[PDB]
């Protein structure tokens, strides 16, 4: 199907996975509100491994309770862009409502250029508890020119992560990235 | 001056402190982009004290470099709403550009009701280093009805924090709050 705009999706009754898969630019604004996370999904830890070498690259964890939402800025080193197969172990809590079809679509762009879409299922989740999921990211094979542009233009690589439960958008996190660490 | 809308501010060449002081609702969307933080301000730690008792209430710190931006969700206990004078010690780094007039305007709302505006100056900042500032929040004297509504309706209390450097908006962080911890 043809490309859709951020403004078109905001006018819909419900945003479905198939709809965000036709966005052709990273969004400017968010496509849902914090209060749409009616399942209280809260990411608490992720551990990132290079699956070719088995090396743990890094682990990020949450340090009155706070939930960081909506936006993360990452600065990586240039070798990050040379990875091929990266495993993410993602820990998260969920609230008291049962979750079905928890699905994540991530779209990564350098400026206006889509680099890669990832579309993962989270699997079965126990309510009111910590849950864990492993995702395997097969990185795009980036050209040398694109790699150079991404290193030279920090934070112009950006992503949208759209999280669905039962085919309805419930969370939308954004990020930008540099590779000049 | 009369109230301004989020859409009116987005149409301006530059958003000034006086402009956000006339918003009469928490914003739906952000009034600047991540890339507008051309000073690379990154909050790294804050320590919150009840200044009446001297008690440290809590400290939040950041755990490849990441910067959490744009949105934090807080869950406090109901006693938080009874505080009167709260000291925040805020640690942050700044990039290589010199900073002048670093100013923060925070507006806190329960639903559509403005509870309090805070307007603080950060003082002088050394580029390319960690900086610290102390702010003193004089909490509004909330009615018992408002306190009850805020406890009973988690995450319907929301804030905008608008950060200015040299009278131009450079960061806009948002939060929502519960008081039923
Ligand atoms: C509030 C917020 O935003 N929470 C974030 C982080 S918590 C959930 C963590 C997840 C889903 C793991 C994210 C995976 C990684 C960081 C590994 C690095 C791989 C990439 C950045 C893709 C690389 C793509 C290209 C090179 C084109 C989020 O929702 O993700
Ligand atoms: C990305 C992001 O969002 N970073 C956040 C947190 S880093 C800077 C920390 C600051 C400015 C300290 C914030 C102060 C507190 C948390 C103390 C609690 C006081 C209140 C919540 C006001 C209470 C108001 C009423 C009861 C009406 C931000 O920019 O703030």
């Amino acid at each position: 199907g043809a490309a859709v705009t951020e403004q078109e999706l905001l006018a819909l009754d419900t945003i479905r996975p198939e709809h965000v898969l036709r966005l052709n630019r990273v969004t400017e604004n968010y496509l849902c509100k914090p209060e749409d996370n009616v399942y209280s999904i809260d990411f608490t830890r992720f551990k990132i491994r290079d699956l070719e070498t088995g090396t743990v690259l890094f682990e990020i964890a949450k340090p009155v309770d706070i939930s960081v939402g909506r936006f993360v800025r990452y600065q990586f080193t240039p070798a990050f862009l040379r990875l091929r197969t990266v495993g993410a172990t993602v820990e998260f809590t969920v609230g008291d409502r049962p979750v079905t079809g928890f699905r994540m679509i991530e779209r990564h762009y350098f400026r206006e250029r889509l680099l890669k879409t990832f579309d993962f299922d989270f699997g079965f989740c126990i309510p009111s508890s910590r849950n864990t999921c492993e995702h395997i990211y097969e990185f795009p094979q980036l050209s040398e020119d694109v790699i150079r542009l991404m290193i030279e233009n920090p934070y112009e690589t950006r992503s949208d992560s759209f999280y669905f439960v039962d085919n309805k958008l419930v969370m939308h996190n954004k990020a930008d990235y540099a590779y000049n660490g």
